[PDB]
């Protein structure tokens, strides 16, 4: 009987925000409620300034009791393009084992979920139709890429993923911005597109 | 409550057929293909007459050619009971978070896909719409356990089961036949709602 | 029969001194010996300007010879608050096992005793009714914390913590005053109630 | 003398049933409710004719209600005889760190609890008064053994005790009747004394 | 396509003998030096009757002295058929790095030498072109699997291969005749070819 | 029958470039083809001004093209020297198993292949008659030397070497310009072969 | 050569007692006191009819008292013969560190104490000249070997090791009877500085 | 029968340069030959400036080919102190198995060779009555440390010692200069003696 060994292959790791999308959901909470704050705890975060931890959890704060559908209908903003699923298509053909993951919320993030092979994010918490709060559902990418230290690991990401997850990964290339940790950086997603397509 | 720390729970692994369903894909397809060989190849890997995987390659291979319609048709046999939604959501309650697995395809457990925290099984191969192979996406049911190795772990399971399963978990419960390497074991589905009830 | 899985539970330790109580023991000795040696001591201990086991010895070292009754009264001045026990309560309530432990005497801390699920301090040594010396019963929090490897801590605490204990942590939260390797920063002990109030 | 380095010290722990008392309280839960199945599941749990947790389980659930009193009545049987005093004031001279552990109710064997370093054992949950079922504290005394895993053990045991708590030893003595994974069987605990009197 | 991520592949080692040759060193051995003994020793070695290493080093013994040229003229009977070759350039297509591994000699093993990604066999001590001995280059087919413990492994092999190999490896495959720990028989080199052609 | 227990033995690693032989491919290929950016990405790489795969990579890319036979006619340049030869046999003397590495192309350096008793470098990868390339065989040469784990390790390394390799081994030696982690500095190969001389 | 590397060496350990000596100091305690049942303690243990450890302190017991000449009196049956050193010089010659073990008396077996590079055995209790115990200096042979296990070991030995210790040799070697877990069986010491002079 | 298990007992490592003796072999051998250079270069490897094995490998060069008994001679200038056998006495009073280690030669430090349960030092190679080399015993005083890795180990030591082995103990005093990873600095050996006293 014929066979797709997928327990076997090298595992694609792709943190999707700032690589497979640019859209960010604090930065569209910070204008859909005209809560600056939530922008600014986020820079905090993505600098260093504060525990991410700590910001995140300060930013669920700041939308707390928000409606169920004005937080829902965010996902009406995001997309799968067509590179987005170059990318991926791509690295199966490459031989890999897809996984998405990112911090943000599942419900948000929806039109990817079933892209790769694996697909994990953080999901959000409503009751009587308003948000109540996050679900973590990982501590962190680098602990959750423990889930494949039993093989390889090509790790993909942006400016929401740090040193963490890219000390995990046997090969990590970064996208558009620098990351330490990182082996590559690659200007773009295109550019990302172009190097897996030499992969062989 | 703004905040769900799941990643810290411990973990409620059920292994579906068996303990949520008795529908049985192999014996379905023995019954709809009319080929017997195919449920006596189930009944050589279930009591180890033969090596499980090589039983399970046979079977994949007696139904290379069947229609993706035939296959997903399956799927009308399996449903979400009071007691399987039951038995889920009060594992919740007592603060697990729930994992449902399978060696079947995810295809056809579809019922069961969003109904615990996460869920994993193997896949069909199709093309042209035309039955090919599997995808398998563990080596088995204890290596796939290892993705919970930072944590503790409640493992539930019936026939399809085995000690590689149990000798992971921290406690684990056989449901209507005695597995080795379960510590207990219940009458039924509705005799272990029972006893997760009574936990805490 | 009806369990509670302790066992399996997610762990909280919290560092009793400065989270539950602001009873400083070697401030006390040092108030009621009026040897001020003793508190600078503490301080070049808790700045690092001498090792930790350094300065703890040297303590013990001018407190020999006390009075056994002296030592021992100091526990009147010592009590769970409601606070406190609010905290601990609810720990519980949210599905963790929870564990006091600290560096100073379990003989003054008496009242913490039976407040966790475990508890853990260093002893003294009494001979002729008079205190000779200390019981190091661990090596430090850090160390201690090793107990728990087999599953996910929580970790809290405040001046008489450091970066060792928080590391081993999952989730680490300081009370008052920043602690490297913690997560989280509270004002104070309400702020960490309101906290795991929130969680679920 | 101002200084203990207990931390450091090898590990004797002991059994508490079948070495310092000849108590069992699932024989007397037997006699005293008058429920024979009580003890017939100890013997088919104790004999392996049964799993050990499965037999427990059921013992606890055969007691459902019981109440506090009748429950707490039974430490009047648990007393510190004047020889296993000696045996834990001598292994301290032996230089041992002393634990004691029971899978039995820290509330029954109360009179133990601060006769050794370190003391556990499972606890029983009551509610209005009444018995409703274990607080299981450790999957069982093998694993419990753990958290002694820096350092080097001797064991004691009797007939709860089996090979998988003797397989974490450095060296184990049975008491009274042979156990799996024991190095030497002592007759009594008199020989036992004697045994560690020889030491160093 | 400027670059093949070899390191970060899934491994398939293959036991050369029995699998991709016939060819048995020591059955012609025994041919040429008419020494019955070496054959004997050899099936006393196959199967278990006495330890390996004591029936290999027995073995090599009755052949010291023999000319280099007699030890050489043995690689005509060693020739990469079609089917071997195109076993392993389908591995390649479906993903695999090539391990070809063998305890015989490299000097006789020859023409594979550059058929795989990788070789491994033991060589041989010629003095004045005489047989001296062998130099055994790896402990045992299994211990040598741990060369590739940092990924995935499909191990194939036939009659000079056994469970401690197959251990090793995350899907194993023997030819011919079942092995221990092999999950899967394939009746020939053909129908291995066949199986490998089924992937993905 | 005797034998040469190589998997036994203590492992001497040696990186080729800049220990054995000062030819550097990079550098005849930027002499070749006039084009100075590959020798300024060199530098870029070897001065830790850009990471070391993408400066490799951007290095492939500039070659890209490049006649299969301008390519492998580059091994014309590459000798094996009497010291060369001198310290690998030396070494063999004193008792090491000798493993050479590179991280430059198997075909150029084939004049070493047979040199030490195991040889691993990377490949180049050749479509109609052009150079396209690099097949990467070993993530870096401190990932390497964890084939060899088992074992004690003394690695001898020069300007193609770094920190990583150095630190895996037991002892290291640089030569001609220090390295960070190796214990030792001799000043060219002729003083490396008078250490290894005076061993034993 | 002014240098040996000795710490990196492969290590060859001789467990003394039937491999370099005949003298048995149980069989010579049994002679000299009259008291049979320390030889029928030794048989009973050797054949694991009693645990070793029981068996040994019982013996220990019956010596209780004995003087300190006729203790030492023994050593003069143990020898240095020329074939034990001519084993020892020839496993140095063939590249190996040289420890011999015994769990017996190290003021026994003197005339070994630096025969070897290591030298290591249990020791004995006087008090005013009279025997009075055992200091137990290591668990077991095989727990010894953990000392070693950086790197490779070739073990040898007779009726006092067992499979614990071979199971920790890459290449375990018995003489004159087969041990469990022994490799190899030669007949007598001769056979085996035979088998050591044919190395490399 | 009567047992020391000393296996099973802490271990107290002592680094016997500047803490039992103040002797330094190199500073007597800079006064005997008159170089200078002996000295200095050793002032270069304690402080760093040089790594530590350059420094050795250049001061044993330095002195190669002076006559044995030259050499042997300064063992005259070595003496175990009462202070000295105090501190190894009362160690083993409060329960410590002791163990001597030096970087310098045991025939030299040959005094110390029985006054600790364990003894371990470097060693001479002596040719034609000749000083030619140093035999390398262990790596360095962290390595050898992992000997005692099964239990707790208290260091202590001086110049001769560093970071490397303070961080392999559970518990660090320095001895007359403060080493990075000590956890005391004690102001000389009688200070030693006094805490030591102190301890139970």
């Amino acid at each position: 009987g014929a066979m797709d060994p997928q327990f076997m292959k090298k595992v694609a790791v792709i943190d999707i925000e700032g690589t497979l999308t640019d859209f960010e959901f604090w930065r569209e909470m910070a204008r859909i409620t005209g809560k600056r704050e939530i922008e600014e705890l986020l820079e905090k975060g993505l600098s260093g300034e504060v525990e991410w931890l700590d910001s995140l959890l300060k930013r669920v704060g700041l939308i707390r009791g928000i409606d169920e559908g004005t937080f829902l209908r965010t996902r009406e903003k995001v997309n799968v393009s067509p590179e987005a699923r170059e990318l991926v298509e791509t690295l199966r053909e490459k031989g890999f084992k897809v996984v998405l993951i990112s911090g943000s919320f599942e419900e948000v993030l929806e039109p990817f979920k079933e892209l790769g092979d694996e697909f994990m994010a953080n999901r959000a918490i409503f009751e009587d139709g308003k948000f109540q709060g996050i679900r973590l559902r990982f501590r962190d990418k680098g602990e959750f890429l423990k889930r494949f230290r039993d093989g390889f690991i090509l790790a993909m990401g942006d400016g929401y993923a740090d040193a963490k997850m890219f000390e995990r990964a046997d090969m990590g290339i970064a996208v558009g911005r620098e990351i330490p940790g990182a082996d590559l950086l690659v200007k773009d997603l295109k550019e990302l597109v172009d190097f897996i397509k030499n992969l062989k």
